């Protein structure tokens, strides 16, 4: 039951220039994380440089995350996105990360029911091409269940449909995203357990006005510090220990509290809950 | 002073299957719009049937909108995104749309201040290749000022810096997005007037909790029906009339009110304000 810190959780401070990637790695080390989950949106940093930072701070990468448009209808773009996915797998090899997580589409690019219906077999086809490459390189490929419901990979049923058609594909369960999709997060873990090799932990609190995140049941949702919202982390941890889960628990925070403070506060809660289970 | 309906404003009902594209075109005609502004996320609709729908309902396309990653760091992907942009221009020719609007990056793909700095010259170089192609096809190419501030095309200064480096490039001014960026919308119009060939009209109201849109000055923002928020549309209309603006005013709504109701309500307000000017 090791914890990893998503670099995406620190994106506010990376965007302001207050933290660079090495600062995020050093902060993860200082806060007792076993790994980082590295969001990769370009290859501008050399592998040598990242490896140096990891060695300096005695840190590992548990998983590399990327957004890739595997729903692309244009053949040349679709093919280049499969190629980009293979480049990401190569980066995992170079950086000793055991796993990749792809978000295989973009919500603004699905603008109708027909678009969603067409995106699904396209995404499946792409993953059927990418996963064998990942396997040949010794890398575990996952997708994440998402929060924008026009994407055909949010509900338990949607993610199961993909996983059952892509040999060897695994799942990063974003526990909080399941709430947005109208699912019970614990039931999602139970139904998808055999596929779950990685997990994202984030929390939500209910609001009165629009947020750009409304779950299927109508409740307005705002990112919450972990333990201050509605997600029951202890029940998940109890089931995971019961089932001898061996993956990482990745800290995700998408809110507006200072990112370092949010990590310190939320990890206090998550560690307390895990200790109650252990 | 003509009005166009963004098909994006109807995206909720297209995603739910309640409206198809022809329904949006017929709705626009029934509500007295001169045109639609068509969001194009794929080429799956046949040009012949779109043209048929437009003739049936006596409607036009004022502008085609698309999202393309012109900041892509990987050369193969970047070149294919230039090619995709040229294909979008070809669709504008096939559909008799006189104008294209590109959103030239994706906010989740800019994860640091360094990424923003590197993205800007990349986007400019792409637009320097795409704009002569548009010119060769008689199409006016625009970008839109955006709302996620990690993208180097949100402030007045950022948009002006791009426009002044790309001969013939023009601007779709999203009046509400300027408010997100901490600018005065009317001042944005005044400073960018010579480039503005299309405009998006949307409104915002002020809220207390997290929304995924925080204005640069700290106010949390919620999509508003036009006239119920803080954007002064009459001042803009007065200046556009004084300057004899010849483009379209495009109706944008990103909120959760039923999309047909939102069009009817917001257009009542906007037409009243325009009538007060004339
Ligand atoms: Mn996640
Ligand atoms: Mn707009």
């Amino acid at each position: 039951m090791k914890f990893s810190l998503m670099t995406y959780s620190m994106v506010s401070l990376m965007r302001s220039g207050e933290m660079n990637l090495e600062d995020v790695i050093a902060f993860a080390a200082n806060e007792g994380f076993d790994a980082i989950e590295l969001l990769m949106v370009n290859f501008s940093r050399s592998s040598d440089e990242i490896r140096r930072m990891l060695e300096t701070h005695q840190m590992k990468i548990s998983c590399i995350d990327a957004f890739v448009d595997l729903a692309a209808q244009q053949e040349e773009n679709f093919l280049e996105n499969i190629s980009l996915s293979q480049r990401i797998i190569d980066q995992a090899v170079e950086l000793s990360a055991p796993m990749v997580m792809l978000v295989p589409g973009f919500p603004d690019l699905i603008a109708s029911e027909k678009d969603k219906q067409q995106a699904l077999p396209r995404i499946i086809s792409a993953l059927q091409k990418i996963t064998p490459y990942a396997q040949s390189k010794g890398i575990v490929l996952t997708i994440e269940n998402y929060s924008a419901l026009q994407m055909p990979f949010c509900s338990i049923a949607e993610v199961l449909t993909i996983l059952e058609q892509v040999p060897g594909l695994r799942l990063t369960l974003d526990y909080g995203n399941m709430l947005v999709a109208g699912e019970d997060p614990l039931e999602a873990y139970e139904k998808l357990r055999k596929y779950i090799v990685n997990a994202h932990l984030k929390d939500w609190k209910v609001t009165s006005g629009q947020t750009g995140t409304r779950c299927a049941d109508g409740r307005h949702l705002e990112p919450s510090l972990h333990g201050q919202g509605v997600i029951n982390f202890k029940s998940l941890f109890a089931e995971m220990v019961s089932n001898n889960y061996k993956g990482y628990l990745s800290f995700e925070y998408e809110g507006d509290i200072n990112a370092k403070e949010a990590v310190r506060l939320g990890m206090m809660h998550l560690r307390e809950q895990l200790n109650e289970v252990i």
